């Protein structure tokens, strides 16, 4: 499919993330990610050896929580997630990271009717991505074909 960071280390990858950027080919999800305001993703082990990923965001006066389980694929850093409410299955790949500072993301669906879909995500353990994480992201959303207005990132869904 697409490449996965190699000798991937998934304690090493555990914990606190911002969710700093995304690119996607929908444009409904693109334009709801960028008007919400998130705060952390957290990363913590799953029962069946993945990973739990969960993350909140600000709705009126309250933060709400959502997990997505990343049941394990097959090689170090390959996920897959069910979604029941849209009746499909994507791969999730951590393509790059270096654990201390970021982590370059590629979703794409892989079966049902989000067979088409297709996602790349930033994450950063910081709040602030500085501008070369943020140039490196560009760089790896063109890689996936993605174009310039359908890069967005989250100022403070971050």
């Amino acid at each position: 499919q697409v490449s996965v960071q190699p000798n991937f280390q998934q304690d090493k990858f555990l914990g606190r993330w911002f969710s700093a950027g995304l690119a996607s080919n929908s444009s409904w999800l693109r334009e709801k990610k960028a008007a919400l305001s998130m705060c952390k993703s957290v990363v913590a082990p799953a029962t069946d050896g993945g990973l739990n990923l969960t993350s909140t965001f600000l709705r009126k006066n309250q933060c709400e929580t959502r997990t997505m389980l990343l049941q394990p694929a097959g090689s170090l850093g390959s996920y897959s997630y069910r979604s029941p409410h849209w009746g499909s299955t994507y791969s999730v790949s951590v393509v790059e990271t270096d654990y201390d500072q970021y982590a370059l993301l590629y979703s794409q669906g892989s079966k049902g009717p989000g067979e088409d879909f297709r996602m790349a995500t930033l994450y950063s353990r910081t709040q602030t991505p500085r501008a070369e994480l943020k140039e490196k992201f560009t760089a790896f959303c063109k890689a996936q074909g993605f174009t310039e207005d359908t890069i967005v990132f989250l100022p403070q869904t971050d």
